[PDB]
């Protein structure tokens, strides 16, 4: 019977260990900042200053032996490796020929990126978000944006998680050609160059490591010694609260799509696919991958890129190859991984891909049924309408008609139904299509009554420019405004219209607007009525469900209407 081991807390790093090393006080290349280990190196020191020390020690985690070795004096260091994250009751046992003596149990922490070491996240959700009993098989998705923690002041704990099945995290960049990033400003290109130092072209990185894993959030109990912080640690804690929730990294987006055009070369796809596998092993809270390429065939941020012959086949091959890779992860982990993509729904984007071929490898297509009209020009229209609006010309809807100059339309009008129908026409199953809802408006100014051909329809007018305003009103970029801003500053309590704005609805299109006759300010968006129509439409067609961009811009009204529409 030797003296029972006494744990040296200071010599054992306060029993805090981690499978991941993350730089917290510096910024450099991704591979320099992030180091993942399949096995955590555990080092525990114990003391036996009185009595006999014995010959042998045994280390137990919840009664199960994880280590053993020799005792050669009053003080002993137990060094071993362990690969499962979590919290364990550790006891250390000292043995000789006459018996064994155990230490009192103490908790050891082994951090991993599945959040297994973390307590479920405490939520701080706007109570305007209601509770629903929506069928869990129905997709209810949204995008959470990395940069939303700054000016937008929208954090992971703000998300109405119980009203979501899928959280898509925007955006993960790909190292390589990224000239489109420069349009963002705010030093975004430089930040990407820094992340990509020591990273091969066509491999993924984290754009903003401060937001991702460095920033200390007090609502998540982050402190100096916390091995993982930022959005990622909060998403890990969220997975602990909501284990059935799917959190998926979205690769690309409008400004980060440039590298995709080089996927015509399989070697570049190979590099990318391998990088994603590494990324999903490193960040275990993620449940698959979302590919947001805008767009195969061109028409995206980079005017000089797009290959209508080869992009579609590359996209299909990418999905096939990603699915093979995800199958490997499934075999290695016993988990189920999802493969998704957000796609343009303009006829001229859909036609460049055989989605029937692509979708056989995929769980969901997030149909981006918004941005049909906007401040990029001075032509008003419904940005996210289900159907063709009253403002449209004879035969414009189907595309068989003629425009103002007598020129034929080149394809069906930009509407949600036109896009969905085109996808179904390719042979895409309805139950893999997710319909897009807008949590923001697009807007113009100078659409004054004198510009209108139909005096009661501002969609028949002409603009002088983009909607302007302050970030207080949800205008983060000219021509774009948060739904919650529209509600607070244009709609008011009961859609009455405030501050010079009147409310209108196109029952043919299923699309709302607000219009200020004096300023000519006009905003197209989704509201309770239009979202109800989208939900009713989705269940009628047997679609997979609904998704939205972006949750920080909602006040609860849009996601509520999403659930009520699917009820
Ligand atoms: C039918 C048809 O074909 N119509 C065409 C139409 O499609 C075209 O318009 C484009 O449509 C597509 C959809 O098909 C849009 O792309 C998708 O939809 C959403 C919403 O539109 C996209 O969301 C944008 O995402 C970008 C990133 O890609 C966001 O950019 C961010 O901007 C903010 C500033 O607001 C930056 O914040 C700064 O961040 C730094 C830190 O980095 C911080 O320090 C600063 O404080 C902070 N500043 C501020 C002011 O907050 C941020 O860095 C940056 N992020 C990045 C990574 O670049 C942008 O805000 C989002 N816009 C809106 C609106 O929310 C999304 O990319 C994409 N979704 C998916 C799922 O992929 C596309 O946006 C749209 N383009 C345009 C130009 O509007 C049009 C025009 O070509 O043609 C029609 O024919």
């Amino acid at each position: 019977a030797p003296t029972a081991p006494s744990i040296d807390m200071y010599g054992s790093n306060n029993l805090q260990f981690s499978k991941i090393e993350l730089a917290m006080e510096t910024t450099s290349g991704y591979n320099d900042m992030v180091k993942y280990h399949e096995l955590a190196k555990i080092k525990v020191k114990f003391n036996q200053w009185s009595g006999t020390s014995g010959d042998t020690y045994n280390v137990y985690f919840d009664g199960v032996k994880v280590a053993t070795g020799a005792i050669t004096g009053s003080q002993t260091t137990a060094s071993f490796e362990y690969g499962q994250g979590g919290l364990y009751q550790m006891e250390i046992e000292a043995c000789d020929a006459t018996g064994c003596s155990k230490s009192a149990p103490v908790e050891i922490t082994i951090a991993d990126t599945d959040g297994s070491h973390l307590k479920p996240l405490t939520m701080n959700v706007d109570p305007n978000n209601k509770s629903y009993n929506t069928d869990p098989s129905i997709v209810m998705g949204t995008y959470f944006v990395e940069w939303g923690i700054y000016g937008r002041d929208y954090t992971v704990d703000n998300m109405p998680v119980d009203n979501l099945t899928h959280i898509l995290y925007g955006f993960i960049p790909i190292c390589g050609p990224n000239e489109s990033v420069k349009s963002v400003g705010g030093n975004s290109f430089n930040a990407l160059q820094t992340a990509c130092r020591g990273v091969n072209d066509y491999e993924v990185v984290i754009h903003d490591p401060w937001a991702a894993y460095q920033k200390s959030f007090p609502q998540a109990g982050h402190e100096y010694s916390t091995p993982i912080k930022g959005n990622y640690a909060m998403l890990m804690a969220l997975k602990q609260r909501n284990p059935d929730l799917k959190i998926i990294p979205s690769i690309g987006g409008w400004t980060l799509s440039d590298p995709f055009y080089d996927f015509v070369d399989k070697k570049n796809r190979d590099t990318f696919v391998a990088s994603v596998k590494k990324f999903l092993k490193t960040w275990k809270f993620y449940d698959g991958v979302d590919i947001d390429w805008m767009f195969p065939g061109g028409g995206g941020a980079a005017a000089d890129k797009g290959d209508p012959v080869n992009d579609g086949p590359a996209y299909i091959a990418l999905m096939r190859e990603l699915r093979v890779m995800l199958d490997e992860l499934e075999a290695e982990t016993g988990r189920t991984y999802e493969l998704t993509s957000a796609i343009g729904v303009g006829y001229d984007k859909i036609e460049d891909v055989d989605y029937a071929d692509a979708v056989q490898y995929m769980d969901y297509i997030f149909a981006m049924t918004y941005d049909f009209y906007g401040g990029w020009n001075n032509v008003p229209g419904h940005q996210t309408a289900l159907y063709c609006g009253s403002f449209m010309r004879p035969g414009q809807c189907d595309g068989g008609g003629v425009d103002e100059n007598g020129e034929p339309y080149k394809g069906p009008a930009y509407t949600a139904d036109n896009g969905i129908q085109l996808l179904l026409a390719q042979g895409v199953p309805a139950n893999k299509l997710v319909l897009g809802t807008a949590m923001y408006g697009r807007g113009w100014e100078g659409v004054t009554p004198d510009t209108l051909t139909d005096p009661n329809d501002p969609m028949t007018g002409t603009a002088t420019g983009k909607l302007k305003g302050s970030t207080a009103q949800g205008v983060w970029e000219d021509g774009v405004i948060d739904y919650k801003g529209i509600k607070s500053f244009m709609l008011g309590a009961n859609n009455t219209g405030i501050n010079g704005f009147e409310y209108g609805y196109d029952a043919q299109a299923e699309a709302p607007w607000v219009w200020n006759r004096s300023t000519g300010e006009l905003i197209t968006f989704d509201d309770h009525r239009s979202v109800l129509a989208k939900g009713n439409y989705a269940k009628s067609l047997g679609l997979a469900g609904l998704f939205s961009w972006e949750i920080d811009a909602d006040n609860g009204d849009i996601l509520n209407a999403m659930h009520e529409g699917m009820a």
